[PDB]
């Protein structure tokens, strides 16, 4: 029963909007996992379990989206305790953050910025089909298992369900957002999401994300400061189209000329990772 008694804490691995998460394992078989807290007055999204159980919405989102095998890292058990929730994730290992990976190493090569986004469209279809909304896709929110060549997708802490109906909230990245959140305060899943993942792909090509302030978001013009394909800035542009259904589907995405012969995670981790 008590969290202490079944994981031993190892140390920060870091703390923000999410919580505060730490490095563990489980004592009883080794795995690897992150424990996160979050402090229940911290919380603005409440959920609840099948059983009526009061619950922070991430943890809802999270078993929505932890069946079978995915490119999500799954929650794998979590308790409450007076004043916080504490959730126990799986942590990939060894392991580097897209973010960290960029500010080190630069604009990726377009084999493994390919082969990185495929991965990351696959695991936000696996969201979507499981009815659940990310809203905070970036490259600090995707974890890259450096021996395997795998991503996996983190932090549900400012997702939602799916709908096909407006939103008019909004937690997520202001970077990432698109121009009719920043313009009209409202956006629907799908194509917000779409603007989220040319942004991410720009980041990954270029080294560093298009647009900084919200005039820039909002002009939506895109400036190439790196050696980028035709293919690749076209797709880009598509997915950062101002009118949201002028942006591509995930179906279209995944069609684009751009997107055609994609690594296996384990050849992308021999060729660009090993090391
Ligand atoms: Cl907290």
């Amino acid at each position: 029963e008590p969290l202490e008694s079944q994981y031993q804490v190892g140390p920060l691995l870091g703390s923000g909007g999410f919580g505060s998460v730490y490095s563990g394992i489980r004592v009883s078989d080794n795995l690897p996992v992150a424990i996160k807290h979050v402090e229940k007055d911290r919380i603005s999204d409440w959920g609840e379990l099948p059983n009526g159980t009061r619950v922070p919405m991430e943890v809802v989102l999270l078993k929505k989206v932890s069946s079978g095998f995915s490119g999500v890292i799954r929650l794998l058990d979590w308790f409450e305790r007076p004043d916080s929730f504490v959730l126990i994730l799986e942590r990939p290992e060894p392991v580097q953050d897209l973010f960290d990976f960029i500010t080190e190493r630069g604009a990726l090569q377009e084999e493994l910025a390919r082969s990185f986004f495929w991965q990351v469209l696959e695991a936000v279809r696996h969201c979507h089909n499981c009815g659940v909304l990310h809203r905070d896709i970036k490259d600090e929110n995707i974890l890259i298992d450096l021996n395997r060549g795998e991503l996996k997708l983190i932090d549900f802490g400012s997702g939602a369900l799916l709908k096909d109906t407006v939103y008019t909230d909004f937690d997520g990245t202001r970077v990432y957002s698109p121009p009719e959140w920043i313009r009209y305060h409202r956006y629907h899943g799908r194509s917000a999401a779409v603007w989220s993942l040319g942004i991410l792909l720009y980041d990954m090509v270029c080294g560093d994300i298009p647009f900084e302030h919200d005039e820039e978001i909002i002009g939506g013009q895109v400036f190439f400061r790196q050696r980028v394909s035709s293919e690749c800035q076209h797709l880009i542009r598509w997915c950062l189209a101002l009118r949201p259904s002028d942006r591509p589907t995930f179906e279209e995405i995944q069609n684009h000329p751009w997107m055609q012969d994609v690594l296996l995670p384990q050849e992308t981790a021999e060729i660009h990772l090993h090391s």
